[PDB]
């Protein structure tokens, strides 16, 4: 089985209103180039979560704070700057409070550019107007 805490406190990081759902996929070493992976998108608190839908585990695989974190798009077609191989195209990246920079992938064109105006939201930047 698989199971963090037994569960019996109320959520937090996952108690805040959905400002955003699908799947996206997250590029990590290891298995296939990229993998699908359902993300949440939440505000108030303002987080991001993604479950692995290959398992099946209710609590999330991850999830980084958005308050303190970035996100942009990579123009650079096909492939980012420097990342293995080749990837596919309209992608974006979230500059953490680590400058991390972490690679994501949405389901469309458009589901991207929503996927990151959404963080943004979440985040500090130009929303207002």
């Amino acid at each position: 089985g698989s199971s963090g805490s037994s569960g019996s406190l109320s959520t937090v990081e996952l108690s805040g209103t959905v400002v955003k759902q699908g799947y996206l996929a997250k590029q990590g070493h290891k298995r296939k180039n990229w993998k699908v992976r359902r993300f949440v998108l939440r505000k108030d608190p303002a987080f991001l979560h993604y479950y692995d839908p290959s398992k099946e585990e209710n609590r999330p695989v991850g999830g980084f704070s958005l308050r303190g974190s970035l996100v942009s798009a990579l123009e650079d077609n096909g492939v980012p700057t420097g990342v293995k191989g080749n990837v596919q195209g309209n992608l974006f990246k979230v500059i953490t409070k680590d400058d991390t920079h972490y690679y994501i992938q949405a389901s469309s064109k458009a589901e991207r550019a929503e996927w990151i105006e959404a963080i943004k939201k979440l985040t500090s930047g130009p929303s207002s107007g």
